[PDB]
């Protein structure tokens, strides 16, 4: 399975016993702590401050597995960053959570970037993506305690982000959040590529969840690009449908389509799945790779299980695991959904600390299914993907970092001693600057000036 993709995660940030502490200052403190506020790492990742939150952007990857890997590495980087920020002259102890809300009314996003054909019409993209994004929370949702934006309403829901979206298609602003964001900033050749920026997803702890989130979406995008979907999945009141699907963890809520049909979110998801299998069969036949197969099978199995029983998926999915823990607390202490302790558990599930994280403690108990090894995660902290331009960027920062003036997805800007102007090396193509392309060359060059010379 090949599509250029990435994940940008804004982490929840809290400084205990520090009412005066500023979110911007704390975020920048976290970023500057791991710095040894915008920095680029040797794994191709970016670490910065966005919307007053510490944010980790994975390097460009070609598959959901790698995405999961470098994202998970992002978590470790965040934890380490906070731990280091605690040791700086200002002793602020910073707690980071990978989640979408503080249940005080604040919302912060987890972005998914996909590269698509420029030739693909935006109308088709919207038309076929809307029902998908509305209903995908069934396996995607990380779960939330409390209903509504203020979280004052008593109950548990599938999606943290759902109550914060008021519109179908538009630009992301502080005032309104669209289901489909129209801002296009490819950082790739504009005629060749369009960048799909998806802000509706919850940050997922579970590797399976992130895997499905990225993978199934990649499949749907592939279908959209080939104009494979004849069917119209269009939903009346898609935003209300989003809220309503979120607010029914029993998964029995039916939403109304434009053709009149009533089906649940899981059912519409099954429609997308069968469409995906039909597509992949027709297109790739026998040559179909293991990862596409795995994503399809996991998608199907997850849906079927969700229909049969949600709670058997507790090892696979975030909201089901969290719900399991929460219901544990509820049976034990006789707590209604409005108990503060429940919201505290909800929050602590996303804590990036190894000992204090509930997802992490579940993993330590072997109670969560994992796609990748921790060794690969550790490696993915300091080292870039081989098949994208993040390889070139990362290895340049590692080897030539002393001579690097600046770095971005678009370019690497070198300071060549003895030269007036900074030497700007453009990386426009995400599929170039790979290990196959520049690997040997980077091995050869003893100097950044040598490298720049060889590239011209």
């Amino acid at each position: 399975m090949h599509r250029v993709m990435g994940i940008e995660t804004e982490y929840g940030i809290s400084v205990p016993h520090q009412p005066n502490a500023n979110a911007m200052a704390a975020s920048s403190q976290v970023v500057n702590a791991y710095a040894p506020a915008n920095v680029i790492l040797t794994n191709g990742a970016r670490l910065y401050v966005d919307h007053a939150h510490p944010e980790y952007s994975t390097p460009e990857v070609t598959n959901p597995r790698d995405a999961v890997l470098w994202d998970k590495a992002g978590e470790r980087i965040m934890a380490e960053a906070a731990r280091r920020a605690a040791d700086l002259p200002m002793g602020w102890t910073i707690q980071l959570y990978k989640n979408n809300t503080d249940n005080k009314g604040a919302s912060y996003g987890c972005h998914e970037n996909y590269l698509m054909n420029r030739s693909t019409p935006f109308a088709d993209i919207v038309r076929h993506l809307i029902p998908f994004f509305v209903t995908r929370q069934v396996f995607c949702g990380a779960g939330r305690v409390g209903i509504g934006a203020d979280g004052r309403g008593e109950g548990f829901q599938l999606s943290q982000r759902a109550d914060f979206f008021e519109v179908e298609v538009g630009l992301e602003t502080t005032l309104k959040r669209p289901i489909i964001n129209t801002r296009d900033e490819p950082h790739a050749d504009p005629e060749k590529y369009r960048r799909l920026h998806v802000i509706i997803g919850d940050a997922n702890m579970s590797e399976i969840a992130t895997y499905l989130k990225l993978g199934t979406t990649a499949l749907v995008l592939a279908m959209i690009e080939d104009g494979f979907l004849s069917q119209d999945f269009s939903v009346e009141s898609p935003v209300g449908a989003l809220r309503a699907v979120s607010h029914d963890p029993t998964l029995r809520y039916q939403l109304r389509l434009h053709d009149g049909r009533r089906l649940t979110a899981v059912q519409l998801q099954m429609e997308y799945l069968e469409q995906a299998r039909k597509y992949v069969e027709d297109r790739f036949g026998t040559d179909v790779d293991d990862m596409t197969r795995d994503v399809l099978d996991r998608w199907e199995t997850t849906l079927v299980r969700l229909a049969d029983d949600p709670m058997q998926l507790s090892r696979d999915l975030d909201w089901v695991a969290k719900l399991s823990i929460l219901e544990g607390y509820r049976q034990r202490e006789n707590l209604p959904w409005s108990a503060h302790k429940l919201q505290l558990v909800d929050l602590q599930y996303h804590d990036v600390r190894p000992d204090r994280g509930l997802y992490n403690r579940l993993v330590a108990r072997g109670r969560m299914n994992l796609l990748v090894d921790e060794a690969a995660v550790r490696t993915a902290m300091h080292e870039p993907p081989n098949d994208t331009r993040a390889y070139f960027r990362g290895r340049c920062l590692a080897k030539f970092g002393a001579e690097i003036a600046a770095a971005s997805w678009d370019s690497v800007i070198f300071d060549l001693p003895g030269r007036d102007s900074l030497q700007r090396v453009p990386t426009l193509e995400p599929l170039r600057g790979t290990r196959a392309h520049v690997g040997d060359l980077l091995d050869r060059c003893r100097s950044a000036t040598e490298l720049v010379a060889a590239l011209t």
